């Protein structure tokens, strides 16, 4: 009986065996754009990935990750609110069963159909076991997609799902350069959170870009395809991975931009 997303194990269920759940820091949340302050104090995001190397992609039975090879700093994050460094180490996504559901953050109560996640780790902690357990251990990335015309930087990820359709499947997955998923404008809002999957540790600076992404209706079908059992079981389409939003609490969401 290992946590996931149904009926019997999804997030109502989780503090039970984790009780950080009813945290005073968790994620995600909505973002009301109205009470968001304006901070001319925060710098731009520096994004640096023109050196990242994708490793390999798999189905974990919650979602699929695209590794990185974090052993030097190739793919980074910096500025922002941030001090110090974050090397990229994994990216994924969470996505619904309709169109109208599907991410983790809301804006102002609305839901887009995924919402992608590039987590990234605080060199000066030493490795990524580490980090977690820091308040300031990590930076992650989230960028909304809604369904619209087609991402053509997103294609290669869609093609090999076919490969590792059940739990615990993976594939070499090279040469997969992440910047063809990012938005034109890097404006964001940032937040003091917390991981959104067990074990919910509280360790995350959150900054989320404004703009969202586009892809296509048979580009996000594929994520839809995908299963959370393993092969051989039977069989659970990998659908609404998406923990609901949760309470702000003394927390103030500061954004980039007026
Ligand atoms: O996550
Ligand atoms: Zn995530």
């Amino acid at each position: 009986h290992h946590w996931g997303y149904g009926k019997h194990n999804g997030p109502e269920h989780w503090h039970k065996d984790f009780p950080i759940a009813k945290g005073e820091r968790q994620s995600p949340v909505d973002i009301d754009t109205h009470t968001a302050k304006y901070d001319p104090s925060l710098k731009p995001l520096s994004v640096s990935y023109d050196q990242a190397t994708s490793l390999r992609i798999l189905n974990n039975g919650h979602a699929f990750n695209v590794e990185f090879d974090d052993s030097q700093d190739k793919a980074v994050l910096k500025g922002g609110p941030l001090d110090g460094t974050y090397r990229l180490i994994q990216f994924h996504f969470h996505w619904g069963s309709l169109d109208g559901q599907g991410s983790e953050h809301t804006v102002d109560k609305k839901k887009y159909a995924a919402e992608l996640h590039l987590v990234h780790w605080n060199t000066k902690y030493g490795d990524f076991g580490k980090a977690v357990q820091q308040p300031d251990g990590l930076a992650v990335l989230g960028i909304f997609l809604k369904v619209g015309s087609a991402k053509p930087g997103l294609q290669k990820v869609v093609d090999v799902l076919d490969s590792i359709k059940t739990k615990g499947k993976s594939a070499d997955f090279t040469n997969f350069d992440p910047r063809g998923l990012l938005p034109e404008s890097l404006d964001y809002w940032t937040y003091p959170g917390s991981l959104t999957t067990p074990p919910l540790l509280e360790c995350v600076t959150w900054i989320v870009l404004k703009e969202p992404i586009s892809v296509s209706s048979e580009q996000v079908l594929k994520f839809r395809k995908l299963n959370f059992n393993g092969e051989g079981e039977p069989e659970e389409l990998m659908v609404d991975n998406w923990r609901p939003a949760q309470p702000l609490k003394n927390r103030q969401i500061k954004a980039s931009f007026k």
